[PDB]
């Protein structure tokens, strides 16, 4: 398959292989369901570039259980609440867990169910698109512009990265 092809060559082998390792615990092949590889691939990389901006920290990638003891060290030593699902991101300074979406589809749709899924409104919300339009929580972008352009233009380029190698057709009807 060309998107596993492109997966192994635009992303890093550590976010290729913590890919690999999410689905290949639940029981999926990487090259049955590629356009899910690349999906994971490009949110751990917008997770892993996000905290670059120490502000931020990282549960996403973690294993469960070190993921799970990461929040509740946070938890018990901020006061902040317990959340029901595993976060993508801790802000120290605004003191609160981050949720972090990459959609092919519109900010607003991907936004709101998001929002249901998560009805903690302690958890902040940042939505990203590939075609550089962000929605976030009561418009806290948190970050700086130019560390948000940086993240957006990485999602335009893996966008038509694929477009060239024609695989992005597949990839926003998944
Ligand atoms: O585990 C998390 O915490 C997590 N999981 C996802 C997620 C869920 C379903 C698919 C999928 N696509 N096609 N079939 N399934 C892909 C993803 C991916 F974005 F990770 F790729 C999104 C999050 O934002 C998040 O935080
Ligand atoms: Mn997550
Ligand atoms: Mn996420």
């Amino acid at each position: 398959s060309a998107m596993e092809d492109f997966v192994r060559q635009c992303f890093n082998p550590m976010i290729v292989e913590l890919a690999e390792k999410a689905m290949k615990k639940y029981g999926e092949d990487p090259k049955i369901e590629t356009n899910k590889f690349a999906a994971i691939c490009t949110h751990l990389e917008v997770c892993f570039m996000y905290s670059d901006f120490h502000r931020f920290e990282i549960i996403e990638g973690r294993d469960r259980i070190m993921a799970w003891t990461v929040v509740n060290s946070i938890c018990n030593t901020t006061g902040v609440e317990k959340p029901k699902f595993l976060p993508d991101l801790y802000d120290y300074k605004e003191n609160r867990f981050i949720e972090i979406g990459v959609t092919r589809r519109e900010v607003h749709i991907y936004y709101l169910e998001k929002a249901n899924k998560i009805k903690s409104e302690k958890t902040h919300i940042h939505i990203f698109s590939f075609t550089g339009e962000e929605m976030a929580t009561k418009a806290d972008y948190t970050l700086d512009e130019e560390s948000r352009a940086r993240i957006k233009t990485r999602l335009f380029t893996i966008r038509q990265e694929m477009a060239s190698r024609s695989l992005w057709d597949s990839f926003r009807q998944s």
